[PDB]
């Protein structure tokens, strides 16, 4: 994948989500939670000021909010998911925003990037990959 810009500011609405179930299962998220969440549309709001990100990902079930500074390791406590601690680090690879979440689970993290007018997010855990695509609702520019 390739990002067309590093500017991810805006509000984005999920248009597709594939293998979210597998990703959730890899995280040991319980059956009932997976069934509720799997096909609920998510909205993602990104407020990005240089290296500082505040993100909110919302549905009518749960929200999944995380704030970070690019290039600064942090203790991510995953209360909205599996209630674990990971050492999270978000870096740029080109114009792809890459997060590695070090901890118990292998190969855990995500990659987020813009292609033109859409936002893409690939979430990984173990041997599972979830691919999400979001259409634009609002961007500043």
């Amino acid at each position: 994948m390739r990002g067309s810009t590093r500017d991810q500011n805006g509000t984005w609405e999920m248009e597709s989500n594939e293998n979210f179930e597998g990703y959730m299962k890899a995280l040991d998220i319980d059956f009932a939670t997976r069934k509720i969440a799997v096909r609920l549309t998510q909205t993602k709001v990104i407020d990005q000021d240089g290296d500082n990100f505040k993100t909110k990902t919302t549905s009518t079930f749960r929200n999944y909010d995380v704030d970070f500074t690019v290039g600064v390791e942090f203790d991510e406590y995953t209360k909205s998911l599996d209630n674990r601690h990971v050492k999270a680090l978000v870096t740029w690879e080109g114009d792809v925003l890459v997060c590695v979440q070090k901890g118990e689970k292998e190969n855990r993290g995500w990659k987020q990037w813009i292609e033109g007018d859409k936002l893409y997010l690939e979430l990984t855990c173990g041997d599972q990959v979830c691919r999400q695509v979001f259409k634009k609702k609002l961007v500043p520019r």
